């Protein structure tokens, strides 16, 4: 059987989305590094297989797919054992796609807002207001938290994606517990998973310490 | 029936109205108006906490999110999957398209538009508008095919489009850079409900953006 393989680097969030998911599912994935410094995601065959030249790219036996949340579905939906992690019901899919959407729209895209400048551009500071959009993503997401994870009493992708990202941006940008009980709540919940530090928490504080420090090296340049 | 609560300047909510006629639905407009802050309300922040619209309520089935909306519609409404497939590879496109389009495009839309509609801003910063440069080359890269998946009309599409033909309103999108872009774009407005639908309300928040940003430079 031709085994899994997934283009990435472990210390983007969606790539750990992913990382996730193929723990839950008991999936074994052959992970090939892609450099951006070295622009190894702008060759010509990674644009072949990404025009968007974003990781992760998942190959599974020759076919391409690309984008974390398009590959967590994939991977639920092809290898699952159930959907639990990803509701084939179409109310609860819904709401699953929704919470989805919030993260890649706002989570990831605020997170990008203040990191790319920080890791691409020699910036050494981070705009007030590219901060506070953080902190207004935070609130979003506590509101969110109704019940005991990102949508419903029980673990899915949605969580995933989620917990990629928020991991990743609480180590750049402060987030107040005493502001946000529940997103810290729901965290631990995470943080009980066996899986979690290998596929996720490992990465989240390596990206959070490399963004400080870069932003160091460039305010004192 | 089927109720949205919506605002016809609104990308996302545009998206779901072009899916709308794409399956022969009539949709009953509740207007949400952000500007006075309805969006904030009790009753609202209800049925979404995130407090955003488009959300579609279908006889008590409260559906928030334009992706997630257009996705339901086609699920419960479409005579087939033209739309939005439910084959494994081409759906994992689709989706791929979708998040493209809320991480991207809508994105860095919002990322200009915003701070003037919301926040008194008189400025559109060089790199934000770089930003949506940057997009829009990624768009460009992105039709390898007549469509955004494909050569046929999808909700991926409709949720592009809705974005793209209102950002370009306000950030110059050059013809000679994205010939792809405006083949596409094209094809989109072809359709007899377009303009109704979308291309009304892209012309509308171009103008709505750059004449708010004219009287808060004042
Ligand atoms: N929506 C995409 C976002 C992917 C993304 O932006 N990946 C970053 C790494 S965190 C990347 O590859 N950037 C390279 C580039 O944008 O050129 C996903 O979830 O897969
Ligand atoms: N990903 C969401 C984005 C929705 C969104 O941001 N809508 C804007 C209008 S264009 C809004 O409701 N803003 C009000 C707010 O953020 O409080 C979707 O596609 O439905």
């Amino acid at each position: 059987m031709t085994k899994l393989i997934l283009y990435t680097l472990h210390v983007s969030p969606p790539c750990r989305a992913v990382e996730l998911c193929a723990k839950a599912l008991g999936l074994e994935l052959e992970q090939k590094t892609v450099n951006l410094l070295t622009k190894e995601h702008l060759t010509p065959e990674f644009m072949k297989m990404n025009p968007q030249h974003t990781v992760p790219v998942l190959d599974d036996n020759g076919t391409i797919v690309c984008e974390s949340h398009a590959i967590m579905i994939y991977l639920v939906s092809k290898y699952g054992k159930d959907d639990s992690l990803y509701s084939k019901e179409l109310v609860k899919q819904a709401k699953l796609n929704a919470a989805l959407h919030f993260e890649s729209g706002v989570l990831f895209a605020r997170l990008r807002f203040v990191c790319e400048p920080i890791l691409f551009a020699g910036g050494s500071e981070i705009p007030a207001d590219r901060a506070e959009y953080v902190q207004k993503a935070y609130q979003l997401l506590e509101d969110t938290l109704v019940d005991d994870y990102i949508v419903g009493n029980s673990l899915t992708i949605a969580d995933f994606s989620c917990v990629s990202s928020v991991s990743s941006i609480m180590g750049v940008i402060p987030m107040d517990k005493e502001k946000f009980p529940k997103i810290y709540g729901w965290l631990d919940r995470l943080k009980a998973l066996p899986y979690y530090e290998a596929a996720n928490g490992s990465g989240a504080e390596q990206v959070a310490q490399f963004v400080l420090s870069q932003k160091e090296k460039n305010a004192q340049k």
